[PDB]
């Protein structure tokens, strides 16, 4: 028997509890810290199976229908014996799982982030402590499926499920189940799951920029005087936000060749041009293809995705807060920032946009260039926990003199 435990009731831990549950030989154990979340999903579930609808290509809804083996708060029910650990939440509420599973999580266990956001593996170390030399830590780019819930505890819609779909892989010394094919075996069919050559890359290659970025291009200098309605958002970007982003992609192509060339073994050679990135993994969307402006906006599956924004006096005005700042500048661009850091690399691009958004929220986490910032203890980049070199950062270990 696999046993799977899934932290968090939101859509994806909705998702994939429903779909781990379905599988032949996996046992699911829902945790969710969350106040009584735990008890409410168990009162609304009742006797009845979770049900999980999947929109297919063929535009044909397949039901998914399975129960967990117990949903509960308590994180020994949940994390003993698990050899499987999915945290599926907000990155906010990563650290209490951290904590809750410390004391529970077996040498074996394969402790996997969906998603992860930045940080996940430093915070990981820090909280796991030397338990956390034993697991192994998976990291995973973005959500598999497009998913929301329709009914709480009891039923889940999947919109869209990605085509292709990577993660990467710190090993640790015990000897996990097969990271890759049993995440796959969960999932099913789709996404294909490719395992990305080095964890490091697959922080950086998260883009964490790439939000900031958009709403600068569009609110950046915004004379304060409202718009009549939402302005659309990939498919709104101008010339300007295109190089800003081939900008940001070329600085992280710049703290992942520093790495390279300071700590030989680490191979971050994936790490792609966003352009290059884009045609990878969107080409059946993309209609014109020839620069990155045209990738971006003539993407099929962009079309009708607009900024968030208020009501205010003679029209609309964006909407900051959301989660493309507060938790991509925290969970996010901060975490790559601490990383340039260390490799010693300079990203005026990428400081750029967190000085910006980080003001937007009202939050303050970069200061001179220098991660000294009123919230920066909020954040995962690798300094916050003490881990100050590259050595510390890959590695997990700190230095260590010694009289
Ligand atoms: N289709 C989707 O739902 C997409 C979501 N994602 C990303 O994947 C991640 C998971 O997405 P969802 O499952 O939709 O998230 P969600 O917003 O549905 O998750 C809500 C869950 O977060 C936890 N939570 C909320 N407030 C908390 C608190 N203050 N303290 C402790 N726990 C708290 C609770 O367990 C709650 O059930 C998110 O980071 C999201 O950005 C990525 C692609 C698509
Ligand atoms: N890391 C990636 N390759 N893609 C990130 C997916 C977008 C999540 N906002």
């Amino acid at each position: 028997t696999v046993k799977v435990c899934v932290c968090g009731g939101g859509n994806g831990a909705h998702t994939l509890s429903g779909l781990a549950a379905s599988r032949d030989g996996v046992e699911v154990r829902v945790l969710t810290l969350f106040a009584d979340e735990a008890e409410r999903w168990t009162k609304a579930l009742g006797a009845d199976e979770l049900t999980v609808i999947v929109n297919e290509k063929d535009g044909t809804q397949t039901e998914v229908k399975s129960r967990p083996k117990v949903i509960t708060k308590d994180p020994e029910i949940a994390i003993s014996g698990a050899d499987v650990v999915i945290l599926t939440v907000p990155a906010f509420a990563h650290e209490g799982y951290f904590q809750a599973m410390a004391p529970y999580v077996q040498d074996s266990a394969l402790i996997v982030g969906l998603p992860s956001q930045a940080g996940f593996e430093f915070q990981c170390r820090d909280i796991l402590g030397d338990k956390a030399a034993a697991v192994s830590m998976m990291s995973f780019e973005t959500l598999p499926w497009a998913c929301r819930i329709k009914e709480f505890g009891r039923k889940v819609e999947v919109l869209g499920t990605k085509s292709v779909l990577a993660a990467s892989l710190i090993k640790g010394t015990a000897k996990t189940v097969d990271p890759l094919s049993t995440l796959q075996m969960l999932h099913g069919a789709e996404p294909v799951f490719r395992l990305a050559k080095h964890f490091l890359e697959m922080l950086i290659m998260s883009y964490s920029f790439v939000h900031p970025a958009i709403l600068f291009g569009r609110w950046g200098s915004w004379d304060g005087k409202p718009v009549p309605e939402a302005p659309l958002f990939y498919q709104g970007i101008d010339q300007a936000t295109a190089d800003m982003l081939t900008a940001c992609s070329n600085e992280c192509k710049d703290v992942a060749n520093a790495i390279m060339a300071a700590c030989p073994g680490n191979d971050l050679s994936d790490d792609k041009d966003i352009y290059q990135w884009y045609l990878e993994y969107y080409h059946e969307d993309i209609q014109d293809d020839h620069d990155l402006y045209h990738a971006i906006t003539t993407n099929k599956s962009y079309k009708g995705l607009v900024h968030p924004v208020k009501a205010v006096d003679a029209g609309v005005a964006p909407d900051f807060g959301n989660r493309y700042l507060t938790e991509d500048i925290p969970m996010g661009m901060i975490v790559f920032k601490g990383v340039a850091i260390a490799a010693g690399v300079a990203i005026p691009s990428n400081d750029k946009l967190i000085m910006w958004a980080q003001e937007k929220i009202g939050k303050e986490y970069l200061v001179d260039g220098a991660l000294t910032g009123k919230d920066v203890a909020t954040t995962r980049c690798p300094q916050r926990y003490g881990f100050n070199t590259l050595d510390a950062i890959l590695t997990g270990k700190k230095h260590h003199h010694h009289h």
